[PDB]
């Protein structure tokens, strides 16, 4: 199955207690990983509600970095908002 979240919902996500962003239409709760991040946590915390996919890629993160990201995967945009 699959979790389908509105922009609507996304956007609430951008406070000290969850830090949620879009990356090639799939949804990321990076909340935990903040402190973690090798670019730093002021950075993701920036791009907080909303997508984030050209900021992700003009960066040109490594297959490690990529591979890494799908664990924080918790669904993905509503088909009607993309
Ligand atoms: C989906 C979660 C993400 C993961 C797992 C992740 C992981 C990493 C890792 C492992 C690095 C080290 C270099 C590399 O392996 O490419 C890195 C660097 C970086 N990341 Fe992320 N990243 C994520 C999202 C983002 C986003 C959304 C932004 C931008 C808004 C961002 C901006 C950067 C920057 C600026 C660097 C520093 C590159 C440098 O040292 O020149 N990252 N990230």
């Amino acid at each position: 199955a699959v979790k389908y979240y509105t922009l609507e919902e996304i956007q609430k996500h951008n406070n000290s207690k969850s830090t949620w962003l879009i990356l090639h239409y799939k949804v990321y709760d990076l909340t935990k990983y903040l402190e973690e991040h090798p670019g730093g946590e002021e950075v993701l915390r920036e791009q907080a509600g909303g997508d984030a996919t050209e900021n992700f890629e003009d960066v040109g993160h490594s297959t490690d970095a990529r591979e890494l990201s799908k664990t924080f995967i918790i669904g993905e945009l509503h088909p009607d908002d993309r």
